[PDB]
């Protein structure tokens, strides 16, 4: 007997188009999403060109409309030049992304004052998410309080970070967060197997104590999100390995394994991959959309999953229980047992749906 799940949402993916399409493109990345039981993705802005201005957003929107197989929203990225310039297009984006740690010259912010300027100028009803590690979590929380608004913390990876967020929630502060599967299912213990190139990711893999703290503090985690960050094996294994792991095709099987072991409940999973993504980002329902999973099927993750152009995975060799059998997206069969059955361009920008605009005061 299969279990019917709603259409799951991944609020943190890197689909590499424009400009990095040997790593992934909208068509391959959304195939990966569908095969992972994900029917809606929010794509990050660190493409080439980066999505830091209205022309780049317009290009990315058209590339996504033409290539995506599942539905999507596109983030804008904060830069050192664009605060106060995004007001006309802000509501068309998933939200604003701040890269507050090591990043590219185009997305780099050199001063906390620039963070403040973004918090002050970005429309106050629209989402802001941050790559903010270690003390940066506390720093961006301070900026959010100074500017009297919410913030969402991407890929929480450390005991330190989850406990800081827990303390902030205990004080009633408007902060939410997400955790990626590699920070729940991999640790320093895996670095020997992965090697130093494949093992490169930001935030880095944590200690066993970090992993245990995330599980212990599941109540603090609002969302799961993959941080799908595909790079080719040649890049990961070469002289200057870029950080990141592909993860769309493995996230749900890993989490279903944990459900089957009683580490979290089915409801806990659906809050974190469906209801909380919807409510934090004001993402609309998808009509006639669902995912059928087989919870009994035991398998071992292979050296690469079928769809991502990354063509490698750090979870190779892990034994999992649970698999996606069928996905229906807006009344059409999108995926069955290893075959994607909707073409590039079937997917739509959810921010253009009437129900997909973020409500605001006039
Ligand atoms: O912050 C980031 C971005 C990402 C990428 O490759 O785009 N990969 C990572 O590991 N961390
Ligand atoms: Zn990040
Ligand atoms: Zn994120
Ligand atoms: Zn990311
Ligand atoms: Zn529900």
């Amino acid at each position: 007997k299969l279990v019917r799940l709603p259409g799951l949402i991944d609020v943190h993916v890197h689909l590499r188009e424009p400009g990095g399409t040997h790593k992934e493109d909208f068509a391959s990345g959304t195939a990966a999403a569908l095969a992972g039981g994900i029917t809606m993705v929010c794509a990050m802005p660190n493409t080439r060109p980066p999505i830091i201005d209205g022309p780049a957003l317009a290009l990315a929107q058209k590339l996504a409309e033409a290539g995506a197989r599942c539905d999507f929203a596109l983030f804008l990225g904060a830069s050192s030049e664009n605060a106060g310039t995004l007001g006309t297009v802000a509501g068309s984006a998933a939200g604003l992304k701040l890269y507050l740690n090591e990043t590219t010259s185009e997305l780099r912010l050199d001063s906390v004052v620039q963070w403040m300027e973004h918090f002050e100028t970005w429309p106050s009803h629209l989402p802001i998410v941050a790559h903010a590690e270690q003390q940066t979590v506390a720093a961006v929380l301070m900026v959010a309080q100074l500017t009297q608004r919410s913030v969402h913390i991407c890929h929480v990876a450390r005991k330190e970070e989850i406990l800081l967020i827990k303390a902030a929630k205990a004080r009633g502060l408007p902060v939410t967060c997400e955790v990626a599967p590699h920070h729940l299912f991999l640790s320093h213990d895996d670095l020997e197997r992965l090697g130093p190139g494949k093992g490169e990711v930001r935030p880095e893999l944590g200690s066993r104590q970090d992993v245990e703290a995330l599980w212990e503090n599941m109540a603090v985690i609002d969302c799961f999100a993959s941080d799908h960050a595909p790079h080719t094996l040649e890049e990961k294994c070469g002289s200057r390995p870029p950080p990141g792991f592909p993860g769309l095709e493995t996230m749900l099987p890993l989490l279903l394994t944990a459900v089957s072991e009683g580490r979290l409940s089915l409801d806990d999973l659906l809050q974190r991959l469906h209801h909380n993504p919807r409510r934090i980002f004001h993402l609309p329902p998808q009509e006639d959309t669902y995912v059928e999973v087989d919870l009994e099927h035991e398998w071992t993750i292979p050296s690469h999953m079928p769809f991502s152009k990354a063509h490698w995975t750090p979870f190779e060799g892990q034994k999992v229980k649970g698999t996606v059998r069928r996905v229906v997206l807006r009344g059409e069969v999108a995926y069955i047992d290893g075959q994607v059955l909707v073409p590039p361009g079937y997917g739509q920008d959810v921010r253009k749906w009437p129900q997909g605009a973020v409500p605001q005061l006039p």
